[PDB]
């Protein structure tokens, strides 16, 4: 099993470069409006504090340069929304896909298209932590790169980026400018809480584990899903939701092991260890693939 | 740091489906030919010892059904170059980008575009191992799925799928049609010659390290470039070559760790082990980024 993105080309086509000023970020073109960091529209200096309604009022729509690679696209509308400011343009664009905006969850994989000018640079997938961090691959001039996910063809954007904590790792929005985690679009040092182990998507791995025939871990024993939480956070794994319990559904079904028979043999792993063994091949347990990643790759 | 695919839509626009009888797999259709792998000719018996000229005088332009999303293209010609067929279409691909055709190096890295039924999947990064196979993720119907670099908006083509080896490691053509590696496109078993550590590319991603600042690994020993080479041949490493050296040279520069210094670090982690430590979040050396890769991403 691989970390695999889904392709990109109807992101591709979305893509676009907001330039205010000497500030260009890039921005997620959709019908009429494009959509990106608010932070734009600061100078330099008035990133380290700013105001943003008051920054916001000094503007107008002859002040934002929106450009489809060379090409200006004319601002007849602006507006701002949390921390994203969304750019009513005169065009429609041709290449918009269906789409919807959603806020994930932490847990949730998602592809990253990494964007500088308003130009695709890469493809990669990212998981959200439960400290609400993703650890991404970002240089200057990334902000406005968008994560999605693509079912059935219709792109479900997910996020996009702002900024990197001082230990490297990255933190953004949905696409309606309501940050993932505590933080805020400000030149400040800022740090995430400590992160934790991704419950759900370890018991997914230990799913697609079994479906390849390694199931030495399976044990004879169950657990209530109150008592699993209690012994996961006291080794800094991410207590299980229902709607963990119910999107396991699926691979519990397939393999024929109930989600709290699952649990429990992952209670047994953290109090006594893989002891030498492996399980895929790899001594540690993976917490990047949600359960719809293992069912992408295994059938 | 993250392995990151390029974006994959100019490629997406070239991926159709294609169809002989009861076989069916994956074509690239650039302007007006479709090229698609030969065994898409065989039925099933067929597969086991295909005489592959013989099974191709005896079909006509009509037997090759291509679909390119809902739209049938009609076959007005084919021709064979070894190991891919080369259909004619009466419709030229309007989304055909720049592009070429090129046979990679082992070593060499590479972006898959996974597709079934004519429609992309999923996109990665590979490399083509010293062996000649690609360690990839490819189920039923990925067959004539590609692999690709782009630069400045050419793509450059160098791989089509063929075959999963009994290992779960993958084999396929050029698009000439001349396999990497000793294989064979017939439905037999089909074993690789040992793989060896492609070691400049762990060097690459050791330097990749260092820029994200990890350095635990470093020491304060040096090695000649022949002793180095002898542990490295003794740990089925491949040999570093001056080339190697000389192409490490601006990751060198970047960091002021000269490149045979690197060569002592990896000597010292060949012969210590990593300790249950971690480098850019594995527990393994990687050996699938290239010089470029990391200076292209990291820069
Ligand atoms: C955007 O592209 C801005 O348009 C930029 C993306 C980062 C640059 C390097 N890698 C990235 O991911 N984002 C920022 O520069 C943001 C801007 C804010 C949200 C207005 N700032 C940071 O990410 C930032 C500031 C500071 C800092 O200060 C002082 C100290 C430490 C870390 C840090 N990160
Ligand atoms: C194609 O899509 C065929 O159109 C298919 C791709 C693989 C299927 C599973 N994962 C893949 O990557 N390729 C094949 O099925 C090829 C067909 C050849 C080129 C005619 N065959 C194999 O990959 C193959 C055959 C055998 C085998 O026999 C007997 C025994 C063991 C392994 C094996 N692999």
């Amino acid at each position: 099993f691989r970390k695999m993105a889904f392709p990109s080309g109807k992101v591709e086509g979305c893509m676009v470069q907001v330039t205010c000023g000497t500030t260009t970020l890039n921005g997620l073109w959709l019908d009429d409006v494009v959509y990106c960091p608010r932070h734009v529209i600061c100078t330099s200096e008035d990133m380290l504090n700013p105001n943003y309604e008051d920054l916001l009022i000094r503007k107008s729509n002859h002040n934002f340069l929106v450009q489809a690679g060379n090409v200006q696209l004319r601002v007849i509308g602006h507006s701002m929304q949390n921390c994203v400011l969304k750019l009513r343009v005169d065009t429609a664009n041709p290449k918009t896909p269906k789409y919807k905006f959603v806020r994930i969850q932490p847990g949730q994989t998602f592809s990253v298209l990494a964007c500088y000018n308003g130009s695709p640079s890469g493809v990669y997938q990212c998981a959200m932590r439960p400290n609400f961090t993703i650890k991404g691959s970002f240089l200057n001039g990334s902000c406005g790169s968008v994560g999605f996910n693509i079912d059935y063809d219709c792109v479900s954007f997910c996020y996009m980026h702002h900024m990197e904590l001082p230990t490297g790792v990255h933190a953004g929005t949905d696409l309606e400018g309501n940050f993932y985690g505590p933080f805020v679009d400000r030149q400040t040092a800022q740090a995430a809480g400590t992160d934790t182990t991704i419950t759900v998507n370890v018991l997914a791995w230990l799913y697609a584990a079994v479906i390849n025939g390694d199931r030495w871990f399976l044990n004879r024993f169950t657990t209530t899903l109150n008592d699993f939480n209690l012994v996961a956070m006291k080794y800094n794994y991410e207590p299980l939701t229902q709607d963990h319990v119910d999107i396991l559904g699926p691979l519990s079904a397939q393999t024929g092991i109930a989600v709290l028979d699952m649990c429990a043999s992952l209670k047994e792993l953290l109090q006594n260890g893989m002891n030498g063994r492996t399980i895929l091949g790899s001594a540690l347990l993976e917490d990047e693939f949600t359960p719809f990643d293992v069912v992408r790759q295994c059938s």
